[PDB]
């Protein structure tokens, strides 16, 4: 039931008014072009917990406690669930939602594998309107720590030389010195950033928000999309030295075969779920612009096989193998030996689902803050022919994409 | 024309040997032989062709009827004329391209050689060979490939220093290696097939001028509205025993020199047919496998679109020869440096071998061929040159390639 209908730049004043005018209460922002999305407050829930051991389902009438051995067969009761079907989901996926799937182990975090609600109010942004439905900057310094994390590099690439793997993300987490305004973050980071999706939400205590660079995941109808970005240079200096950096990225012998080291992991993937024949790149290799940094990416697709839902397409897709590695297992165990802080939601995703797709968004480019933590984190694709004083600068490069827009 | 058909009891041992036989009794009549299995196309003499000189100021149709000069504003056009002629219509035509149609298409300067730039024939008669059945109808030579091998490797230099200097990307850079005599051409393509798993074989002979190869790309194929070319680039031997190849094999997939060689045409592919095609038809439906090829493997990818409405054949053709895997990047540059660089005439080296009839468009790539005339007899081996190649290894590269025909040239 559409309550209002006020009639573009003042679409991100909005929003964080939004945020604050009704602060401290559950909020859900998304943005896919050319739409933004708030849902506030929650109709029906599914919540799981830190280590996959309990699927709790809360609407109006109570709560309850939800078999728990399949996440994705949890997530398609729910949406198949009658306060839920026909309304739009907005969904967040832990990095550790990847081990709980794949009956690896792994030592749990605190935040959520996975929540997926139903808001009980929904405002969107498109076409200059709104529709109403019812029922100071902080300086951070991304050098601190450097040391630690080449030596982390040094040992992937140690390994991978080996032959343990192929690749691996080596990510490091910068603890932010004070409490970060969300809505003032959102607005400031944005205009600084040409992201693929943007997201804010706050649930449980709980914030979280970021300018991803890339899908996840798109299905609509039987059609999956995923878009892998791997390989970097920075776009920090004048439109010359972008230029010239974009140039070299194109050229780059290493840059080109994490890149390339990649899409053929997503085409495999893709092929597990996929009618054969279907999957093809439909983009190879084009250099995206990301804010602080730009990226080779490629987008690949694929028609979904008969016996194949966009569940299953998100649990083989999961997470990102360019914000986990190859092969994709044996490198998520890399990353639990090598990393000593839980990524939480950094590297996992924003869904947001609705009658015509699924919708999801790799969380990196983002900060986070709870009850104990407030951070920012960054990695770097690291192959055999990395060095570990390029990729602490390539984190760097990644960082500043979020941390010079951190309002307090 | 009549037509018969023989079904031959002969065991698949023998069915190379019988195609090379009949080649022989073809003596010295213009002929054209053209392997895409399941079938062998043999065409013998000709009924009608089309003539494009070798600096592309003269084009000529021939036929029963006599000599008619084409006006050459567009070889297209002309090409285009002559498969709309009633003579042709209807009818397998066997054409050939020389490495100088690119050049001159896109008004680049170019010294001629001696070959056509392109020629189109319709044969007198025709002779199929498909497992075993035959439809008619009518009316060991000592080759040492490091033999200068220095003066290859100064031009591999040349390439990779002007590539520092920024002048272009990638050039292919190759070698002619004469030969002591002429080959005997059935021979040639019996032993040399069974050495090789090319995408096509060909061997013609027309006007004093004679070529066989194992193409190991296919240009372009065209059936209705769809374009497919497969660009091939990076190269290990395959020389050894299966796991000496299956450990080249590896070892190509992730080698970043011939990994980055391989994208770098792939992408020059992917342009090339976009300006040709439907927006978001031109997908790539195979990236980057591994293809055996006789002596060499190659990463090659499968590239696809949809031709537009305003566009046919001949303007993929044109848009997509020669192979960005036989020239460089960019295209004009690489050109430019190929004639400033390399010393004789491409002729048909690196140029296409075209078998075209009423579905299908099919043009594969003239590598791994050896090629003779009144003035000389030779094979050809090139390498694709980028700024991380080094002159010792693409030595070795033109001779790994070099061994899917030298070992295979009788006499
Ligand atoms: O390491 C990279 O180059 C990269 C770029 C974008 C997203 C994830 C990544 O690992
Ligand atoms: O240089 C290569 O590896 C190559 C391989 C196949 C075809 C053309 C080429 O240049
Ligand atoms: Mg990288
Ligand atoms: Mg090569």
């Amino acid at each position: 039931k559409i309550s209002e209908f006020l009639h573009e730049e003042q679409w991100l004043p909005t929003i964080s008014g939004v945020l604050r005018q009704f602060a401290e209460e559950e909020c859900y922002v998304y943005e896919r072009p050319p739409c933004w999305y708030l849902g506030k407050g929650c109709q029906a829930r599914l919540h799981i917990n830190a280590d996959g051991t309990q699927a709790t389902f809360i609407d109006d009438a109570g709560e309850q406690k939800w078999a728990v051995d399949s996440i994705a067969d949890c997530a398609r009761r729910f949406m198949a669930h009658p306060q839920v079907k026909g309304r739009r989901v907005y969904g967040q996926v832990g990095f550790n939602f990847a081990a709980h799937a794949r009956g690896i182990a792994f030592n749990a975090g605190e935040w959520p594998l996975l929540t997926l609600t139903v808001p009980r109010e929904e405002l969107i942004f498109e076409k200059g309107n709104v529709t109403v439905y019812a029922d100071a900057p902080l300086a951070v310094d991304t050098a601190l720590n450097g040391e630690a994390y080449k030596q982390q590099v040094a040992r992937a690439v140690a390994e991978i030389r080996r032959g343990e793997y192929v690749k691996v993300i080596v990510s490091r987490a910068i603890p932010l010195p004070s409490r970060i305004d969300m809505p003032a973050t959102l607005l400031y980071g944005r205009q600084a950033n040409t992201p693929v999706r943007s997201f804010m939400f706050r649930q449980e205590g709980r914030e979280a928000l970021g300018f991803s660079p890339e899908l996840v995941m798109s299905v609509t109808g039987n059609k999956v999309v995923t878009e892998p970005l791997a390989g970097t240079r920075d776009r920090m200096g004048n439109p010359e030295h972008n230029k010239a950096k974009e140039a070299e990225l194109l050229h780059d012998s290493k840059e080109v075969l994490e890149h390339i080291l990649s899409v053929k992991e997503a085409i495999a993937e893709l092929e597990a779920v996929c009618l054969p024949g279907s999957v093809v790149v439909e983009d190879l290799m084009s250099v995206r612009q990301r804010g602080s940094v730009q990226h080779l990416g490629s987008g690949v697709s694929g028609q979904l096989a008969e016996n194949k839902d966009a569940w299953d397409a998100f649990t083989v897709l999961f997470p990102s193998i360019t914000a986990s590695g190859i092969p994709k297992n044996a490198a998520l165990n890399a990353i639990m030996q090598i990393e000593k802080t839980p990524r939480e939601l950094y590297s996992g995703a924003i869904l947001l689902l609705d009658d015509t797709r699924f919708d999801a968004a790799l969380v990196l480019r983002s900060v986070f803050q709870d009850s104990q933590r407030c951070w920012i984190q960054a990695g770097a694709g690291i192959i055999a022919q990395s060095t570990p004083e390029r990729e602490l600068t390539e984190t760097r490069e990644k960082l500043a994409s979020i941390a010079p827009y951190l309002m307090v």
